[PDB]
């Protein structure tokens, strides 16, 4: 069978209740996770050690919390207090989980299951080709000796526009804010970097980036997480929005693909 299951958030006890309601078992079952694994619950040392360990029975692609963990890791970034960062940065495994992090995954695709899953999404901007070759170029600064660099030139808000005549830091901080930090479009796809609520809630005219249509979601499934405001409602066929907000005291969503069928663990805080 094959499981997806939203935003983690360090939520350790609920992600180990939530796969034993559905009887996980690694040889027979795939674990898509849509990224942020850690920071806001306690347990992300716990859910990094957990999800390394699965190897190819986990699916995984990278978050903006994760992001700015190798960044905090690395010296770029401050630590925040409210993540609860700290028993992983100083596990002695911290080096082992870190650099197996940030070889994961931006995007993944299923061609059989006709699935692609991204933290945030993909931008109607994008087509697929253009997709996988973004989340490539991205993969391999991360996975690079070098990935304290790229790591320092992500923070950005610009620009926020795509085209394939994007180049150098620009094109990167593009990339890396579709893929990781993307809710809201503007009418020609642009993304808007600041509304966080919920769509119902947002300023005209920005709608979900879903809402738009794009090339990869005319033609395939799109799974993804982050955006807990929407919480995991208001999607069209074919999307589906994973992330009910477990960190925040709602709940972690598991959808089991053969059958689209739903299994739910209330938060424990
Ligand atoms: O943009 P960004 O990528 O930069 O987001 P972020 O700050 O980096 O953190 P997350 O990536 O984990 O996303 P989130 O959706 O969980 O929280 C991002 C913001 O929504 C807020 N939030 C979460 N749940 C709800 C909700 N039900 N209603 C209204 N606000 C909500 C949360 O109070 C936070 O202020
Ligand atoms: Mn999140
Ligand atoms: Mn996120």
């Amino acid at each position: 069978a094959t499981y997806l299951i939203g935003d983690v958030h360090g939520c350790y006890d609920e992600l180990i209740a939530l796969l034993h309601k559905v009887e996980f078992t690694p040889g027979k079952d795939t674990l898509w996770l849509t990224g942020d694994l850690v920071a806001r619950g306690p347990g992300s040392l716990d859910v990094l050690r957990y999800v390394k360990s699965l190897g190819d029975s986990v699916r995984l692609v990278l978050g903006n919390h994760d992001l700015h963990l190798l960044a905090v890791f690395a010296g770029i970034s401050r630590n925040k207090p409210k993540d609860r960062l700290t028993p992983l940065l100083e596990a002695p495994d911290a080096d082992e989980l870190l650099n197996w992090l940030r070889r994961q995954p931006l995007l993944q695709i299923d061609e059989e299951k006709k699935l692609v899953m991204a933290h945030a999404g993909i931008t109607p901007q994008w087509d697929l080709q253009t997709a996988k070759e973004c989340a490539r170029d991205v993969e391999a600064v991360l996975s690079s000796d070098s990935y304290p660099f790229f790591l320092d030139a992500m923070y950005g808000d610009m620009p926020n526009n795509w085209s394939p005549e994007l180049r150098g830091l620009g094109r990167l901080r593009f990339i890396t804010n579709a893929f990781t930090r993307m809710r809201f479009c503007f009418p020609n796809g642009q993304l808007d970097m600041y509304s966080k609520e919920s769509p119902e809630e947002a300023p005209a005219p920005l709608k979900p980036w879903f809402a738009i249509p794009g090339p990869v979601a005319e033609e395939y499934s799109i799974a993804f997480g982050h955006w807990a405001s929407l919480e995991g409602k208001g999607t069209p066929e074919g999307i589906y929005a994973l992330d009910t907000g477990c960190c925040w005291g709602g709940t972690l969503t598991c959808l089991r693909w053969e059958d689209k069928q739903y299994f739910v663990q209330p938060s424990n805080r």
